[PDB]
């Protein structure tokens, strides 16, 4: 029920007018996900493509938007792995760290700045759940996982969290994760934290990625006033063999929010520096980019109406000043039913390669989105449902000009989509269903954009019988257009749609020991999300956790 992703501070989801999805760790353990993509692919509006199995490059297409038009936050801060390519790829991010996901669709540059065009995915790594745990798993393709985790009180008012994880999967991918946290309450209103973690990955032509992130902050959580001051530093090193991509990202943010009337008003200032090593991302020199943004947010309930807003101004060391804004109005016209209307602008900053690489244009402006969305939400006969339509006009897309061998702002895209979701129970069965239609086109030429499913259906059915907890996952991935690079001029090819099924079980052997089982791709269906790149096939997994 609570989220922080909408305006940075806690609020109930019912008061967030944008469609909103929350995934908890209970969900991730039940689903038996061995990657971040597997979690995300289940959610509304998400279309993930991957050059094969785990560890391989991937892209996230939220609601038809480009790969680079989703904002991935880790504990509220822009994902470091995204900064060199300017495009979020979570294949290397360790699933072991994911305690919660809050995923908000629709624009949100008016709070977060760059990249929040299709939506915002915030991966949270914090848990409140004392104790010690050991866990492990084996599966198909010699998959193997071991994991030790711990959270305990060091006296009154201070807690410590530790975790280590080893994951390995042949064709392949090797991941080692370490994470520690200290949380401290100076009073019941004032809190502080220091966090550090990092991970060492190898992917097979070989890839050796290493990242470490450190975060530190103060929060004030009062009856009316809420405040946060947060510091983050990330250092990544990305070897392909040989080529080295290295980036340091520093972040400081100060936000406040106060409860006023039946809602709130907030403001903050957001500063970001990114330094890259020479040769990073096929750019010759090392670069230092800086961004500052100041934004305002507000929520109010009057009568049957809810109004939500945000507005931001970003000053970028390369393109200068760009402003964004968004509003939503919602009207509960009969109890349990609501009509919601939203408008929002957002942007994407140019990336290092586009700006300074062999074909760079140092004068590029940001890509700009205007979105309109309308929705009906309802609770009918024990069924919670919602249906939205949205229109997204993207312009000044950064395209390569083949005649002058330089990038320019010129492209246009028009995306018209529909999202429909419902959840409900039938006796002991729980159903979670969504449907997405996404008509994403080049607006000059009126031709469909490549790499995106026009349609997806997603169905989750959970139930408990003896003490077995069962979960079935269904996905239809619709027809998709891609290019075939095996032959030049590269031809556009049509990839047929596919139905995919998973089956997962959990059993508490004792009150301390849970054993779990999964068959991913129950019908050994052969398919690609990227033309040429074979996906998994039926895989089996068998795992356990021991708590004390
Ligand atoms: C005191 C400032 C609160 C508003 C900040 C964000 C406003 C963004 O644009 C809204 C203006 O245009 C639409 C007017 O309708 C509702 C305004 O938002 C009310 C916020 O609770
Ligand atoms: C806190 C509230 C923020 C609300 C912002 C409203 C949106 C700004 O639109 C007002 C008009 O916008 C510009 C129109 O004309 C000037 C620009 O056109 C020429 C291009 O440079
Ligand atoms: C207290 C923080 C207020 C931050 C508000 C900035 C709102 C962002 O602008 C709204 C969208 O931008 C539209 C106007 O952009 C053109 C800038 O005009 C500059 C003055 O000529
Ligand atoms: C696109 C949204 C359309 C929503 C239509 C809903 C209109 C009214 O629906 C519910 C009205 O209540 C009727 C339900 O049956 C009454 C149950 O009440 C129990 C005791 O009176
Ligand atoms: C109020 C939620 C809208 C539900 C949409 C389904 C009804 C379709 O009726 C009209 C046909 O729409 C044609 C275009 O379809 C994609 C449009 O998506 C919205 C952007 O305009
Ligand atoms: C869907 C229009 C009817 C009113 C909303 C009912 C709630 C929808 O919840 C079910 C979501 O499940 C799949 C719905 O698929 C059909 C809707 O697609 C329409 C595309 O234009
Ligand atoms: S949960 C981490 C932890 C708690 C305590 C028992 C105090 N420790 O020595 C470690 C650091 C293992
Ligand atoms: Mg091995
Ligand atoms: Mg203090
Ligand atoms: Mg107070
Ligand atoms: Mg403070
Ligand atoms: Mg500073
Ligand atoms: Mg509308
Ligand atoms: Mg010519
Ligand atoms: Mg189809
Ligand atoms: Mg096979």
């Amino acid at each position: 029920t609570l989220v922080v992703t909408a305006n940075r501070f806690e609020q109930p989801r019912s008061t967030v007018l944008a469609p909103t999805t929350v995934v908890t760790r209970q969900d991730i353990d039940r689903w038996q996900s061995t990657s971040v993509n597997d979690v995300l692919r289940r959610l509304p509006g998400v279309d993930i493509t991957q050059n094969g199995g785990s560890g391989q490059l991937s892209s996230i297409f939220i609601r038809g938007t480009n790969a680079s038009h989703v904002l991935v936050l880790i504990d509220g801060v822009r994902l470091n792995l995204a900064g060199v390519s300017g495009s979020a790829d979570l294949s290397q991010f360790p699933i072991a760290l994911v305690q919660r996901v809050e995923y908000i669709r629709g624009p949100r540059s008016a709070v977060y700045g760059s990249d929040a065009i299709g939506g915002v995915v915030n991966i949270i790594t914090t848990r409140d759940e004392p104790g010690t745990e050991i866990s492990a798993g084996w599966g198909s393709n010699s998959y193997q996982n071991y994991d030790v985790s711990c959270q305990q009180q060091l006296g009154d008012k201070t807690r410590v969290t530790l975790l280590g994880d080893y994951a390995h999967t042949h064709g392949g991918f090797l991941s080692k994760t370490l994470y520690g946290a200290l949380e401290h309450n100076f009073t019941d209103a004032w809190s502080g934290f220091v966090r550090g973690y990092g991970y060492d990955n190898r992917t097979n032509d070989t890839r050796k990625l290493y990242s470490q992130s450190w975060d530190a902050g103060l929060r004030y959580n009062g009856e009316l006033i809420k405040s946060q001051l947060i510091t983050s530093y990330s250092h990544s090193k990305d070897y392909n063999y040989a080529t080295l991509d290295e980036m340091k990202q520093y972040t400081v943010q100060w936000a406040n929010n106060v409860i006023v009337g039946h809602g709130s008003i907030g403001a903050g200032v957001d500063w970001q520096k990114q330094t890259t090593t020479p040769g990073t991302g096929y750019v010759e020199d090392g670069y230092d980019q800086r961004n500052t943004g100041i934004y305002l947010t507000g929520l109010q309930q009057v009568g049957d109406f809810t109004f939500e807003g945000a507005a931001r101004s970003d000053d970028n060391s390369q393109f200068g000043r760009h402003g964004t804004w968004q509003t939503s109005a919602g009207w509960e016209f009969i109890e349990g039913y609501r009509f919601i209307a939203s408008y929002g602008t957002s942007y994407k900053a140019p990336n290092l390669g586009q700006l300074y690489g062999f074909y760079g244009n140092p004068n590029l402006d940001p890509e700009k989105s205007k979105q309109w969305e309308g929705a009906f939400e309802g609770l009918t006969a024990g069924v919670n449902w919602r249906i939205s339509g949205y229109r997204n006009d993207v312009s000044d897309l950064i395209d390569y000009d083949d005649h002058t061998l330089k990038y320019y702002n010129e492209g246009k895209a028009r995306i018209k989509g529909v999202e429909a979701t419902a959840n409900f129970d039938t006796g002991p069965l729980t159903h979670t269903v969504s449907y997405d239609y996404v008509d994403a086109r080049n607006a000059i030429t009126d031709t469909p954009l490549l790499r995106r499913a026009k349609q997806q259906v997603k169905y989750q059915l959970d139930w408990q019988l003896y003490d077995f907890d069962w979960g079935i996952t269904y996905q239809y991935l619709g027809t998709r257009y891609d290019k075939d690079y095996s032959s030049y001029p590269y031809q556009t090819v049509k990839m047929g749609g596919v139905s995919l099924w998973d089956l997962a079980v959990a059993y508490p052997v004792t009150s301390h020991l849970t054993v779990r089982g999964k068959i991913a791709n129950l019908f050994d269906k052969d398919y690609e999300t990227v033309y040429g790149y074979q996906t998994a096939g039926r895989e089996y997994t068998l795992s356990g956790s021991y708590t004390f």
